[PDB]
């Protein structure tokens, strides 16, 4: 007359943290491909990507492969200044 058993015991409850008086405190904070621009006359936030059309004022300040010309963005392939003069390879042959 003894009932089968197995223990009986349900209880769970512990969940909780979350304190942060900002909104940023480095790009890595961000989703992953965007900075986190701080203004001086604006707050901190989370910034996108910015193309070679959009302004920049930094290298950081534009996304990772570009640089930051005339205050606007540009590719790799575009910046570049003072090329290599080069020639050709000197070789001479005869008997």
């Amino acid at each position: 007359m003894l009932v089968l058993d197995f223990n009986n015991i349900r209880s769970s409850a512990d969940l909780h943290g979350a304190r942060k008086g900002s909104q940023c405190l480095s790009d890595t904070d961000c989703n992953t491909r965007k900075f986190c621009l701080q203004p001086r006359d604006e707050k901190p936030f989370c910034a996108t990507c910015r193309g070679l059309r959009r302004r920049c004022q930094r290298d950081a300040m534009c996304c990772p492969g570009t640089l930051c010309v005339n205050d606007v963005c540009t590719t790799m392939e575009d910046a570049t200044e003072n090329l290599y003069f080069q020639s050709l390879e000197h070789h001479h042959h005869h008997h």
